């Protein structure tokens, strides 16, 4: 005995799950126009090749930061909040909060679009960082993300106010250690009651082993292209799978919830105020 979308949809109306833990990767934002930087053809990607990178993930590491730090400034630039705006999928689960359904939302993406979608920081766990707030690399003052906006957008690496060190947005690179925040996952897995994976493998780890840290009892909801990871390997009963397109299979459970309406209600309010 499986269970099926429409299953999960009427735990969720029922509120038999109300506690619900959801993680996001690069899947739910690409539907927004989030270039990936790492594939070829994107025009983001084009003005890196302008730079010395012996190869693209090396805007994540310190050493090829403090050598040069324009390229990863020029992600920072493209990526900096306001430039793209969020998607349905985004929209579900500000819709999901509001509905007091939502334990917590850890995310990989550094888009920032949970923010802007109107879920409340204390609901999320920006896992590789945000563009949100910065920090001194020298003097360690913190600055709200509109300080170095302003430098940032006009292609100047913004130097801080005190001691003029660079302001480093609070983009966790490789190496450096994850966000205090992803310490929650101590409370918030044993106490979701559904878990909810949207557009991601959950292949890097620590996220893969969060996926097995529900109780078992938890059904695990994955939308996403494919089938793979934790979920694929180690099944449980409880789970259910909804392969292809997020946007879609986000669309067909917003349905079977019968919110279809009240979706298109705030993406309407919240298209205008941007
Ligand atoms: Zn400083």
């Amino acid at each position: 005995g499986k269970l099926s979308l429409q299953d999960v949809a009427e735990l969720i109306r029922a509120r038999a799950c109300q506690r619900v833990v959801v993680m996001v990767g690069a899947g739910i934002s690409t539907p927004s126009g989030i270039p990936d930087f790492r594939s070829p053809g994107s025009g983001l990607y084009s003005n890196l090749q302008q730079y010395d990178l012996p190869y693209p993930e090396a805007i994540f590491e310190l050493p090829f930061f403090f050598h040069n730090p324009k390229p990863f400034f020029t992600l920072a630039k493209e990526l900096y909040p306001g430039n793209y705006k969020p998607n349905v999928t985004h929209y579900f689960l500000r819709l999901l909060h509001d509905k007091g359904l939502l334990l917590r939302l850890y995310t990989q993406n550094i888009d920032g679009l949970e923010r802007v979608s109107g879920i409340p920081a204390s609901k999320l766990v920006e896992a590789h960082g945000t563009f949100a707030s910065a920090t001194c690399t020298v003097c360690q003052r913190p600055f709200p993300g509109e300080d170095i906006r302003a430098d940032v957008m006009a292609d100047r690496v913004p130097r801080c106010p005190v001691c003029t060190g660079v302001v480093k947005p609070d983009i966790v690179f490789f190496g450096e250690p994850l966000p205090q925040r992803f310490l929650l996952h101590v409370v918030d897995f044993p106490m979701a009651d559904l878990l909810l994976i949207l557009g991601t493998s959950l292949e890097v780890e620590p996220f893969a082993s969060l996926t097995e840290a529900v109780r078992s009892s938890v059904p695990r909801l994955l939308i996403n292209r494919d089938l793979v990871g934790p979920l694929a390997w180690h099944p449980r009963s409880r789970d259910v799978a909804q392969l292809g397109d997020v946007v879609h299979g986000v669309e067909s459970l917003v349905e079977l919830l019968g919110w279809t309406e009240e979706m298109r209600d705030l993406v309407q309010r919240e298209t205008g105020k941007l």
